[PDB]
């Protein structure tokens, strides 16, 4: 029973490695120690920026729009590497990354966050909080609850061995609108969630309901998706281009 | 074996169990019962169209917002009863007291909610201490917008009510419910963390034992907090709508204050 879970645990997290660049171990180093990415701090650091790595508000927001349609193709890969997953009616895997992307995109983004700013292309930079936040209405509010929920999800010194199976545990969610069969997804959630207990206790020995508590966060997390889409649908004020993004 | 510590965990299960049977009049298990026909003495008259309402009134403006009016002053009771069992969890009324307060505030609604998907199967809803039983398509038929405020809740109760849990699993998760960290405003978050700490381990302990044959309830269980959480706002959205529409409609000084900035 519990060597399964391992091999589970294992596979997840090396199929985590194959499939995203930029790990939370890569992430928290630049964040803190040879090699420092450039800061974008205020609206002429933005600008050294593109020389580096229509206005200055709607140029950032199309590049979180660029950064996330490759993240779909990142964790589109690694779903179809949990057991299971491919042997599923293609109707429900189309819907369950249809509707968990969002949700794995800000898991991962907290990966990159402290409560100071955010790294971006490949930690080549850091955008900072404050910078974000002075962005002209309706942009300056789109990043802070994200910058709110990173610094709670940050808390629980999660690493890439445990956000990997999480990410899965995400992946399989059965209450998703419009599935046809729901057995066998609540059936491999039930594993994953099974491996994730295991992780958590092995990984983190003494962080008490680790387990519970990061459940709990997805609460936020799915008030923090309904919000963001909200937004999208209000900031509605290339042809080809539109189409892909 | 069972040790030490779990033997604590266990006291803990047992006290809140007792408090919530004090502080709550229509338990689960009563609720069941009525339901179920376990009864020649319980049965509730049903309501599910027009006459049947007048019939029931035995036992004055117009309809959907006399409905509505029933559902405030009672949820104002039931603010009343979680208040009352709030008090009873170790530890609560130690802490500082705005953030009593604010665990009351985000709390109550989560637990209401709760707790109504007792009183509820797919065909409709116990009221009035289980005496009447209000169909869910009477509900639906209501006029604009008030047709719109309880279908949300039946499809979490189906959910809900699937785990098959009991009053005694219920009363600590709605304690964990209220004893949450990452609410808004709080001043000292540790303590809180420290007693919710122990009410999840308690929880975790009580649905194993309780339901020793189903795979990981404890975590399934903590999913229904996200529908909690969207159930809520969604209540919240709708009422914006009613006040708006409704300019001569009362709301409770207590609700109001629980729905002010959430
Ligand atoms: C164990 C806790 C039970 C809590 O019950 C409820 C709590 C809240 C709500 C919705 C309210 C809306 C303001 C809220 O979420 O704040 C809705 C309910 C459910 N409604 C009722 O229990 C209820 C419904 C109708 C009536 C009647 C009784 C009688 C006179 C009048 C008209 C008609 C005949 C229905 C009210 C009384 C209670």
């Amino acid at each position: 029973e519990s060597a399964d879970l391992r091999a589970l645990a294992k596979h997840l997290y090396d199929s985590y490695i194959k499939s995203f660049p930029l790990t939370k171990a890569k992430a928290r180093a630049i964040l803190t120690g040879d090699k420092s990415p450039f800061v974008i701090y205020d609206m002429n650091s933005l600008m050294m920026g593109e020389d580096k790595i229509k206005e200055v508000a709607i140029r950032i927001f199309q590049g979180c729009q660029f950064r996330s349609v490759e993240a779909v193709q990142e964790i589109t890969e690694y779903a179809k590497s949990i057991p299971g997953f491919v042997n599923l009616d293609l109707n429900d895997q189309v819907t369950l990354l249809k509707y968990g992307v969002h949700e794995i995109i800000y898991t991962m983004l907290a990966s990159l966050m402290n409560k100071d700013g955010v790294l971006i292309s490949e930690g080549q930079g850091f955008m900072t909080r404050e910078f974000l936040k002075s962005l002209r209405k309706p942009f300056g509010d789109f990043m802070e609850p994200k910058f709110e929920f990173a610094v709670k999800f940050n808390a629980l010194e999660l690493d890439d061995s445990d956000l990997a199976i999480f990410i899965a545990v995400i992946i399989l969610s059965g209450d998703r609108p419009g599935l046809l069969n729901v057995k066998p997804i609540e059936d491999i959630q039930d594993n994953l969630l099974q491996a994730l207990e295991l992780q958590l206790k092995l990984n983190h020995p003494e962080s008490s309901q680790l387990f519970a508590k990061l459940l709990q966060k997805m609460t936020d997390l799915r008030q923090i998706v309904t919000e963001h889409v909200q937004l999208l649908q209000v900031i509605k004020k290339h042809p080809l281009l539109q189409e892909i993004y």
